[PDB]
RNA sequence: ACAUGAGGAUUACCCAUGU
RNA sequence: ACAUGAGGAUUACCCAUGU
RNA sequence: CAUGAGGAUUACCCAUG
RNA sequence: CAUGAGGAUUACCCAUG
């Protein structure tokens, strides 16, 4: 098939959608970025390795930029005022079936589903209590 | 909000759902676990501190049991053969507003949304190709 | 050509066939695996580099699971008791033409063709006698 | 029975066939070569050893020569312009049944069957993509 | 999705066309090679790195071989009488948007377009007069 | 007769076209510059020298400016926010006939032709994936 | 001597790292 | 080089403890 | 690492900070 | 002078023989 396809990272109902696409697979790290200047793009990187003698380890990273225009030396340039970084590590024992793995995925989706504790607190600049 | 409540981690339409509930709150770290022996349960923990002068950081963790051939309630060794571990670290600059944070959440949701590349690879014991 | 596609590794006439599909392409190394837990799957990887000034070299690897008494999806230890490993290294002088290479392939096919000495010994837990 | 028999290494439909035969078993290494001068012959060598305290290891080697006539010192001699070398190592756990081993063999045949990705790329001076 | 596909390097109508196909992609260096004798193949390599804080830098390379037969000692081999070497480096600020790049490319295509000074002088064994 | 004429560097239909014209030719280095503010002009340079006994070597260079206004102290000047830099070197044996060269050029044009891997990756702020 | 290498070769040899 | 950290970051990098 | 109308056996070598 | 998937203020600088 090829899973290296572009996808929608931030869905705002067809319009305003942040869509990210394959930009590089050099060095075994898969990369997707938005269509901006390199300095303002959104970035998503992913890679897997057979870490332990019996584990596999996914290393995923996402960069969310706060686009802004900065005046440097009398000239204006496109840039990010700051970035938000998400980095995650997932270790799955080699004994895990596809059925087993799908479970992991569904669980991760449930973790961030609108309404649940965590994404709630996050988007409210709050902790859990 | 007042978010430390029970929720659905794995949703199978109601029948077969995996629900995780508040199990501990020592040190400010919120913990949720499913109704199993701790050796086989689903666990979720989360906390927020200010990593540095400019950023705050969420540290979210999830543990997912291997189920295929699992023996409910039994002693399954080695432990690293029956468990998967997720470790997330979300860094957010003190300048992010509640809206900013909401987008960051959506970005995460999209990353793992069903059908998109990342979960696809994971759920198929695959990398990017 | 445009060859990184799924194919049949073990053919049992259609019924019982073992199919292996593209599972990863990091670093240029193509990987194919069967639909199993990685601990029990069939794996195939392949790559080509120029070993030296005069030759190129293919490095092909295959992993075949032990099935007799196998427990589908379960945790089978020790790993070296349940897996077989094939490692091939094909060195070809830069002077070999496409025809030259075709013969080299046929030579390989014949080496393992059903009925010939080598596979006969292997498939019978035997040496040459 | 005795598996140490001659076989056809390169099949071109009865005519033009490269046929190889038993030439030496000295030192525990089985050898087959074509009917040429020693300098232009095709060679196939095979051997097995009880490597690990629980593995068996087949070590197979094949030499495909590019026959040519070289004029050395005003005199012509039969020789190989260059050779193509195939070397493979197969490790099978002692617990493997004959049924298990046959599987390994069938898998190796499938790997090189005309049409499949690998032999395809090889005979086209190409990599997999 | 991959941009590591094979393509036409030299276009001579429909036939007489030089085609180059993926060979290897180790160390973040993509490589393409035309078919048949590697000794006479065409070669193309490409890569990108963050040269500095502000710029990214591409390094492209192309080899054009002069096909010939080399007879020595009465032994002939397919070789390259010689090779023409192209090597280029393109540096682009991180402020370059997806548009800024398309423009940079047009400039490159225009530089070599038929009739224009440079490609003309080259193909005429000439300099600028 | 002169090949030191002005030409179209960037082709945007009939209007929006970037034109470059002879500026200077000192030291055997031909130079072209687009019109208006030199500070925002496009630049192309070219030259050839006998690199060795067997080869001649071309050195081509192109500058693509990002036009912008720089206000400083309330004084604005037409400037280049930044520039994209292209520099290439082509080496060709003295045995290359007028044909051998035309081929080398086609290879160059093909390398950058629309749709092909390299020009694509560049214009997409991407590498090879 | 094993083990490991998308390590090399004049191809039943050699190299490097590990024990 | 792994392992571990509710360790840090300019974010495919660094730090500390462990072997 | 960065520049060279610096050479090549073409992802290497050299001068120079 | 020659190599570098070596940087740039882009016919310059640097490492390396």
């Amino acid at each position: 098939a090829s899973n290296f396809t572009q996808f929608v990272l931030v869905d705002n109902g067809g319009t305003g959608d942040v869509t990210v696409a394959p930009s590089n697979f050099a060095n075994g790290v898969a990369e997707w970025i938005s269509s901006n200047s390199r300095s303002q793009a959104y970035k998503v990187t992913c890679s897997v390795r057979q870490s332990s003698a019996q584990n596999r380890k996914y290393t995923i990273k996402v960069e969310v930029p706060k686009v802004a225009t900065q005046t440097v030396g009398g000239v204006e340039l496109p840039v990010a005022a700051w970035r938000s970084y998400l980095a995650m590590k997932l270790t799955i024992p080699i004994f895990a079936t596809n059925s087993d793995c799908e479970l992991i995925v569904k669980a991760m989706q449930g973790l961030l589903k609108d309404g649940n504790p965590i994404p709630s607190a996050i988007a409210a600049n709050s902790g859990i209590y």
